[PDB]
């Protein structure tokens, strides 16, 4: 009950999925150190200042994602609907993981790991023990691949779902809908278990990292960058998503954490703290990662670039497999399945609440009674119903499509860069300055105005023109190539998602009656100072 024990504990969880989940995997396909430079370049230059300026805007509007943008700037209103739009998308594949992990969970109260041998049903003949196999023929990975996923030869036939897979989703859609129908109280002491559990976990891990043999291969190979991958742009694209992704920015849900958080807040700690902290998380993270693969590499005799996936499901490839080493492997395999459910389980929490707190907010009685509740379930079943799509044999692929179109990709390039332009020049930095003076009682300096105005938005700009000009087509695991009609139906995902912007835009210049200038105008400014419009904003807020 210390003073830094309680500072402590009002700071949320720091510790997020695609900290442990999708960072690994990006920095192993990035390269490795190669991927650190972009990272933290983004972090420096637009994952802070964007995550302050969302910060601000919950803690000053205090409306949800979408009613903020309305008493801002109307016109750009839409923008909110696009990012709960990729909120849903996101759950269509986040709450998926959640399962793989629960079923990993009911394979981790055994003596024997089943991925420890190759002797097993699921195993093919070509699975060969690491006492080498290629990588296709690991245990761990022939585990994975043919008895969790129940991978097809391809996207054509997906095939029937299975059983497995969709009792163990119905089981955590149920208790995330009864976390919110009944209602959680030991949030207050929850972070004894949800704080504290990953990092020490991390601990375990990296004393073991250094442990294990062959181990100093992987950590030569993850501190040296490399420059012609940094000449590539597909990079600069993980990066500046993975910074989203860890920072939960653009999805509107820190816009609702904030509008929960007390008027009387110094965001600035908050937010250096939280950079901070995910900066040295994923560093470890990455750090024991190649570690594992080193040893991995050593154990199997293969090449550090073709030991394990290159894509989504690395933690489980790599994890059971030190945990495998570690003396006890049950007990330490247990804790970090439970501690990786935990910290999904508040993710998928915290993003569903966000998000059906925008939709009752934007929508009344859509908040009031048993209406509240009702929806909640309209939208958890619905979801079910597409991680259906998730759960089927060859639903990796789908997977794989959702992650780098659906819910990534151009779109939260798009509405972040939309954001910080409507936020720093349709709105004004002196506006925002005199707020953040008003709420706070300090004025921020000026790297984050010359950050929010210029470095931002023109960085954003940059970074989906190389994304739109520079396109690779998806594959998975550099094996498998995705059909044509496929990136089609990516692309026309991601399109669904970043066209609500204009739609709303032209929808409200319809609506509004008036000469063109005041319709334009009517929508430009705020819903509060709405007694007569100025059609001709001056330069004075424009250059300044
Ligand atoms: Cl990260």
């Amino acid at each position: 009950s210390s003073k830094i024990d309680f500072v402590l504990s009002v700071a949320g969880g720091f510790v997020g999925l695609g900290n442990v989940w999708r960072f690994p995997y990006l920095c192993y396909k990035n390269g490795g150190g190669a991927f650190l430079i972009p990272y933290f370049i983004f972090l420096f230059g637009s994952g802070l200042p964007v995550f302050f300026l969302e910060i601000i805007i919950g803690q000053y509007t205090s409306e949800g994602g979408i009613t903020c943008w309305e008493k801002i700037c109307p016109l750009f209103s839409g923008i909110g609907y696009a990012s709960v739009v990729i909120v849903s998308l996101l759950n269509v594949y986040y709450i998926v993981i959640l399962a793989w992990a629960t079923y990993y969970l009911f394979q981790s109260f055994q003596k024997e790991l089943p991925w420890a041998h190759c002797n097993h049903s699921w195993n093919t003949p070509h699975c060969m023990e690491d006492t080498s196999s290629t990588n296709f023929t690991s245990p761990v990975i022939e585990f994975w691949e043919r008895n969790v996923l129940s991978l097809s030869p391809g996207i054509d036939h997906p095939g029937s779902l299975k059983w497995d897979l969709a009792l163990c989703l119905l089981l955590v859609w149920l208790v995330c809908f009864f976390c919110i129908w009944k209602g959680v109280r030991s949030t207050g002491k929850v972070v004894y278990f949800t704080a504290t559990f990953p990092f020490a976990m991390l601990l375990v891990l990296l004393v073991r990292g250094l442990t294990l043999p062959g181990a100093g291969a992987g950590i030569k190979f993850y501190l040296y960058p490399d420059i012609t991958r940094l000449e590539d742009p597909q990079v600069w694209i993980d990066a500046g998503t993975q910074i989203f992704f860890s920072y939960a920015i653009c999805l509107g849900a820190m816009t609702s954490l904030g509008s929960y958080n007390k008027y009387k807040y110094n965001s600035y700690r908050d937010c250096m703290l939280l950079g901070c902290l995910n900066s040295g998380t994923s560093f470890v993270s990455g750090f024991a990662i190649f570690s594992i693969l080193g040893f991995m590499a050593q154990e199997q005799g293969v090449d550090i670039a073709d030991v394990a996936e290159s894509g989504p499901g690395l933690a489980f490839i790599a994890y059971p497999k030190a945990v495998t080493m570690m003396p006890l492997p049950t007990f330490w395999s247990i804790l970090f399945f439970i501690m990786l459910l935990l910290l999904g389980l508040d993710s998928q929490f915290v993003e569903v609440e966000g998000q059906i707190t925008s939709l009752v907010d934007l929508y009344p009685s859509f908040r009031k009674g048993y209406r509240r509740e009702i929806f909640i379930a309209f939208v958890c079943s619905i979801s079910y119903l597409l991680g259906l799509t998730m759960v089927t044999e060859g639903g990796m692929y789908v997977f794989q499509l959702f992650d780098y179109y659906a819910a990534s990709g151009v779109c939260l390039l798009w509405v972040a860069f939309f954001e910080c332009f409507v936020i720093a020049w349709i709105y004004g930095g002196d506006n925002l300055y005199d707020g953040i003076e008003d709420m706070i009682g300090y004025r921020p300096g000026p790297w984050m105005k010359y950050s929010w105005a210029v470095i931002t938005p023109v960085l954003c700009v940059g970074c989906f023109i190389f994304s739109l000009v520079k396109y690779v087509p998806l594959t998975y695991n550099k094996t498998y190539v995705y059909p044509n009609w496929a990136i089609g139906l990516g692309w026309s995902l991601a399109l669904s998602s970043m066209l609500c912007v204009p739609l709303v835009i032209v929808i409200r210049l319809c609506q509004t009656e008036g000469p063109f200038l005041v319709r334009v105008k009517y929508l430009l400014t705020p819903r509060e100072p709405n007694r007569w419009a100025v059609e001709r904003e001056g330069a004075t807020p424009y250059n300044s």
